[PDB]
């Protein structure tokens, strides 16, 4: 009994679902089957079902028909964040005509605001389905290895943490091929919501702790970006940006009152794309990007440096792949654990399962708080965002 | 010609004045001469004047006699910060009996609190003497080279800055041989006041900007330190610390609203002790040390790529004595006008961001206001506007 997958945002010729979700589902052909597909232009659906040989997938005409169908067990939404609310709300409502629906899978970010995120959570929860959020960083071999080392005491207690990252396209330059919408505030995609969001979430996941207090400063020091061509050359035309080009973030982890210092540049470096330095009482641990490297440093007049590196791990489809596998594994209870619940509220810091919309919701609360902290100009108590309900 | 110097805190057998100030004055024997010396135990003064062959120095019995003497042109105070206020205040008062006094040289930190610092500044200012503060980092060859590059546009506009450092002695351990007062709050020596103070001051000096807004979190996560021996082994005895073991600091530079992120540990086997990363629109600049001991500048059939790294490194440079030496040098050059450029008064309020001169008690005061604000930010849990701290 293969999980039947209804897909919104899959296009064989365009988009990133074809580049991440599809390869994963293709490899787990046993555990998953695409039985439904929807998009405004019913053509590309049909086109895709053909171009990919999806002999079980039928192209639905309306969102209503799509959502009502009973040939669907898991719905995946892989469209722009700005469209999440407008699509998911009605979808969840029509969903009520599908007695078989068990799963709703949404990409991060969940929505364009905490308000929206809360509405979607509420609607999903009052729908009864198990939810998944694409925080696929939680499935990285590197993240999982670092989480084990830390929780098993190899690091000792954590003294302090530093993080330095880049957001890619939020510096001085903008590829002409890049959609305006992702540079306008409130469209659910930006340096803080997205890049910092994925990163600060894996940080909490790895150290198994939420924050107690935070302070942030959010910058738009680059209100106008220079258009560039494919070759990297400027086109002599400026365009406006209302999303941030820098984030300064500092805070304390609840567990141990651990100092965390973080700096995210919008743009590009004249280096490593991401570094997370975790300083322990027994060892230091470092994760590095272009999350493709894990370093462990310690001592027996002698220093030891140990480097964990996978080749050739493709993180992009690989992390998603493992998320898809988790959904199968929790579903089919493969480890055959009697106690395992049929559904959970949230992964939290568990190795098990997969992050849900509640994990997404808590992250949204942290992101809202980052922006609030900047606006208010004060350090904020965020100790209860994981458990207040709300 | 020679600048006549009276010294409080110089001891040929003990202390750091003998290790930093003395070597400097020894080398500039022409421009400087030690004509006076004072300490509570009049013996060690006499001992030192002998053990060093200071044939012009006389050992004064009281602070009053010392400060009143007219054989003194520049007074140097190199004693523990906790003693600065109690010594300098009366000294400045007795100082009035010395028509020749032109200079007052004090080490950082100026005092144990902003309140004290303001009193000292006020008393010094209403005394008329030119003041110097030992922010000798402003005289490092690495700092000056970085400042020059930045000021000349070599890195473009500053986009952002990160600073990571350690304070050395405020981690999970303390040497049994170590002075208790270094670890007790309010004695004018600590991770924020001292280590962060020297560092954040050179940052502002190199970028020629003060801060607009700041937020800090100050930690005492290590209320009890483990005593260690000379070999590095623990003695199985814990002692209390009320000074911080970590500082998180973030803020914006007034000029350009530049994001600055900073983390100082109290507190790997082969790391760097201090790194300042300055990211420019054209080039990146990095200063590192285990003190500053290295400056690096970085620029960046199919389409080619060219990277250029320049490293500036003076091997065998003793920053400790070197920096203080270069401070003394900058003093006499002002004093003797070695640049021979008139007309320049025999006195200025503050170095500010000038390459010229040397930092004064006003530069110290402004730094104290910043340090005071770091602690306020932490206690209030607010981001503070410090834009006006450099005014009077």
């Amino acid at each position: 009994a293969p999980i039947r997958v209804g897909f919104v945002g899959l296009n064989a010729a365009k988009g990133w679902a074809i580049k991440t979700h599809y390869p994963a589902i293709l490899q787990l052909s046993s555990q998953f089957q695409i039985t439904a597909l929807y998009s405004p232009k019913i053509e590309t659906s049909i086109a895709t079902i053909q171009r990919l040989k999806l002999s079980n997938a039928t192209a639905f005409p309306t969102l209503e028909s799509f959502a009502s169908s009973s040939t669907i067990d898991m719905i995946v939404i892989a469209i722009q964040v700005a469209s999440h609310y407008e699509v998911v709300m009605p979808l969840l409502e029509f969903s009520k005509n599908n007695p078989n629906l068990k799963y709703l899978f949404v990409e991060w970010a969940l929505a364009c605001s905490l308000d929206q995120a809360e509405s979607i959570y509420k609607a999903a929860a009052e729908r009864g389905v198990q939810t998944i959020i694409s925080l696929q960083g939680r499935k990285s071999p590197y993240i999982l290895r670092a989480k084990e080392l830390i929780s098993q005491g190899y690091i000792g207690d954590i003294n302090s943490i530093e993080i330095a990252g880049n957001g890619g396209w939020y510096g001085y330059e903008r590829p002409v091929k890049s959609p305006k919408y992702i540079y306008e505030i409130g469209n659910g995609v930006d340096l803080v919501t997205t890049t910092f969001g994925h990163t600060i979430d894996i940080l909490q996941y790895m150290t198994s702790s939420y924050f107690s207090r935070i302070n942030a400063m959010v910058f738009n020091n680059i209100p106008e970006q220079e258009l560039i061509d494919e070759r990297g050359n400027r086109l002599g035309q400026r365009v406006p940006k209302t999303v941030p080009d820098h984030l300064l973030f500092q805070g304390t982890l609840l567990n141990g009152n651990v100092p965390v210092s973080c700096s995210f540049k919008g743009g590009k470096p004249t280096t490593k794309n991401l570094v997370i330095d975790i300083h322990g009482t027994k060892r230091d641990l470092k994760l590095e990007g272009d999350i493709s490297n894990l370093v462990l440093y310690y001592s027996g007049g002698k220093e030891i440096m140990e480097v964990y590196h996978l080749r050739n791990y493709n993180a992009i489809v690989g992390n998603i792949h493992r998320l898809y596998q988790s959904i199968s594994d929790f579903h089919f209870n493969t480890k055959k654990i009697p106690e395992l619940p049929s559904q959970f509220v949230m992964q939290g810091f568990d190795f098990e399962g997969f992050p849900t919309l509640m994990d997404a919701l808590i992250l949204h609360r942290l992101i809202e708080s980052v922006y609030k902290s900047n606006m208010m100009g004060s350090t904020l108590n965020v100790s209860n965002i994981s458990h207040y309900s709300l």
